[PDB]
């Protein structure tokens, strides 16, 4: 169908949920030196995925377009995995589970760093665009797990809480599982399937882990009450596409289908989020 094109438009909603995310941190932590860091990363993010999408824009349906545009997301997901471990750390400051946080999304930005590495000395290489997802992918699994810690923060009684550290933990699974299949045949599409499979699966869980601490966060707000059937819906319709993909992993329609669910998640996952931040307010 439309893989190049939909990448533009995951890569444009990635740089608004940084921006957003980096507001949520200085809205926080007005008087923080990190939350001002956030917001120049995010920037910095947001410039480079523009200056992708107008590469992309000139050089329409070539691997360099999708390597580029694949590097500006995975520079957005790290810096955006790196702001939401310091504003779990804002929580609970004294936490091992925060430093954790903070030490994962470290390690997810450093493979991301690598994997921009090989691309770049890569550019007309499939195995570029398999390891260059795979750094995508982690660095999810690393904001999904973060992501659920600051649920169950916010309420350790409830069984949504466990639930979304539960499928947070699913969704790595499904990472590892990706990872196994990219190092044996990077060059196949098999392995940019089932990667973008683990990472629809894991924006499905983050869509609703988010859903369900807007609903926290503001019980009585009727936006953040309809974030839950918003996100069921994408998870719904990445679960769809996940099926597809794992049914024909060469498939060329699967491909686009898993990317079509992600750019849609990723939309109600920004909606979401500017839900809380107008809440954090």
């Amino acid at each position: 169908m439309e893989i190049a094109a939909t990448l533009q438009e995951i890569a444009k909603t990635l740089a608004e949920i940084a921006i957003t995310l980096a507001e949520i941190a200085k809205t926080l932590k007005p008087e923080s030196e990190e939350a001002k860091k956030a917001e120049e990363e995010a920037e910095k993010a947001a410039k480079e995925v523009e200056e992708a999408i107008k590469y992309a824009k000139e050089h329409p349906n070539s691997l360099e377009a999708v390597a580029k545009t694949l590097q500006a997301i995975a520079k957005t997901l790290a810096t955006i995995a790196k702001t939401l471990a310091y504003i779990a750390k804002t929580l609970k400051p004294e936490s091992e589970e925060a430093e954790k946080a903070e030490e994962e999304a470290k390690k997810a930005a450093e493979r991301t760093e690598k994997a921009i590495k090989y691309a770049q000395a890569h550019p007309n290489s499939l195995e570029a665009v398999a390891k260059t997802l795979l750094a995508i992918a982690w660095t999810l699994a690393v904001i999904a797990w973060t992501l659920a810690y600051i649920a169950k923060t916010l309420d350790p009684e409830s069984e949504e809480a466990e639930k979304a550290k539960k499928a947070a933990e699913e969704a790595k699974k499904k990472v590892e599982e990706a990872e196994k299949i990219a190092q044996k045949d990077p060059e196949s599409l098999e392995a940019v399937a089932k990667t973008l499979a683990a990472i629809a699966a894991t924006l499905a869980v983050i869509a609703k882990t988010l859903a369900y601490i807007a609903k926290t966060l503001d019980p009585k707000s009727e936006e953040a009450k309809k974030a839950k059937e918003k996100a069921e819906a994408a998870a719904k319709k990445a679960a769809e596409a996940i099926e597809k993909a794992e049914k024909d992993p060469e498939s060329l329609e699967a491909i686009a289908e898993t990317l079509k669910a992600i750019a849609d998640t990723l939309k109600v996952i920004a909606e979401t989020l500017k839900t809380i931040a107008k809440t954090l307010k």
